[PDB]
């Protein structure tokens, strides 16, 4: 149970890599492979909607705005760890990106099944993520700048 | 079950902060408060003994050598990821340092639990952590920067 996922910058269009998705014991192993980011910490997670397509918010393009919100099949409403049960199941491990623009460092969701993934959405953002609705919400990610359809 | 590390920079021998550990359903968390570090991804792993203190090899100064080799309860020998079995159970998730010096990114390791890390220590390297040990031994840590012992 092995997928690549195709991810894409969502304001160059251009393709970024790939990330591979594998199911183990402990859970849901992502391994990226990226590039052309900005060096630091990404807010990562599963989004509802299998589209990586623009929304609309009072008349404001959003990018990747089509994936709607983190996949939450628990009904939560609230972000938080990839640990705790409370909150967003698709909340991830943050993604750092090395001072050269690459993601390599691979992370483990305990809550995901790889099945359940299939249809949903990767999401990488600006900010970071602290893993909490405060300061800021959705844990400071902020917009959306790379985005990639699970099949 | 929350402990309290204190954890000391070896070169100066000033203490960098603490880290909380935490059991959950998942396994370990570790949360850093720590600062003073050079920024990027450090190799991050519980080590055998509980000390902190210098060890010599072939006549050179080891810096917190004397808490031995990775926590490692099942002989593997090999060093690994944090989500497979047959390399050291004291393998954790990278730690990330932001540009500022700090790290406050926490991670899980879902094949430890807190009892067994008492009388441990937990080791910051200077390097990172491929979870391999090639092309370099131990993930690439290298030098050991920062340790504190596990009450
Ligand atoms: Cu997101
Ligand atoms: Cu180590
Ligand atoms: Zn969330
Ligand atoms: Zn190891």
């Amino acid at each position: 149970q092995d997928l690549t996922v195709k991810m894409t910058d969502l304001q160059t269009g251009k393709p970024v890599g790939t990330i591979e998705l594998s199911q183990n014991k402990y859970g849901v192993v992502f391994i990226p492979e990226l590039a052309d980011l900005t060096p630091g910490e990404h807010g990562f997670h599963i989004h509802q909607n299998g589209s990586c397509a623009s929304s609309e918010k009072d008349g404001k393009v959003v990018l990747g705005g089509a994936a709607g919100g983190h996949y939450d099949p628990e009904h939560t409403n609230k972000h938080g760890f990839p640990w705790t049960d409370d909150n967003h199941k698709g909340d991830l491990p943050a993604l750092f990106v090395s001072a050269n623009g690459l993601a390599t460092n691979p992370v483990l969701a305990p809550r995901l099944t790889l099945k359940e993934l299939k249809g949903h959405a990767i999401m990488i953002h600006a900010g970071g993520d602290n893993h909490s609705d405060m300061p800021k919400a959705l844990g400071g990610g902020g917009a959306r700048v790379a985005c990639g359809v699970i099949q």
